């Protein structure tokens, strides 16, 4: 709860933003997400502010989640944002990349060159 | 909002009783089986059960009650796993929510006598 996690869930609450429109932030969260098996900033709900995903629109993909939130095929996360939770942990991740993420910075920090 | 809020104040009083009050201990495991949910907001509530913490020294330290599970020993030791992998076992999010829905829900047949 201190700042260098709230420092990454603003990163990937911009990254779940601009998923489409930022081919960078789309493949950093894909990898976030996918890698450490998780799904959002704090919760895979944080996706409801993508307006692709927001259960608002009729468009292919309201009210789902991208395929790097399901477990273990792209479709995998249709109307998942539809469901009770119980219902939707059967098919994605529930919980945010914000704390797998800390602890993975924490964990690579001294194998992180900048050059 | 303060129905929610109650209600988990609620969860987390029974979850703090779940040993010592069978009242709180089986109106919680009639809400997690009925409404599939652990706990108040999410299942790590139940660190604050002596029984159940991961800091306890007893046998059921880093467990779950069995009225968390998907599918008694099924919850023995998911309180140690990463959420990904608790997931496959038991229900993740509280009770607060589903218990609060049930409530709006059967509003209009809570009479009392």
């Amino acid at each position: 709860w201190g700042p260098l996690q709230d420092s990454l869930e603003h990163t990937l609450r911009v990254a779940i933003a601009h998923y489409q429109d930022d081919p960078d932030l789309r493949f950093l969260l894909d990898q976030v997400q996918l890698g450490l098996r998780c799904c959002g900033a704090a919760s895979y709900q944080d996706w409801q502010q993508n307006l692709y995903f927001q259960c608002s629109s009729p468009g292919v993909q309201a009210c789902s989640l991208p395929a790097s939130c399901c477990i273990d095929n792209d479709q995998c996360g249709f109307g998942v944002l539809r469901l009770d939770a119980d219902a939707a942990q059967r098919v994605v991740y529930l919980e945010g990349c914000g704390p797998p993420l800390r602890r993975w910075l924490r964990a690579n920090l001294e194998n992180l060159y900048f050059q």
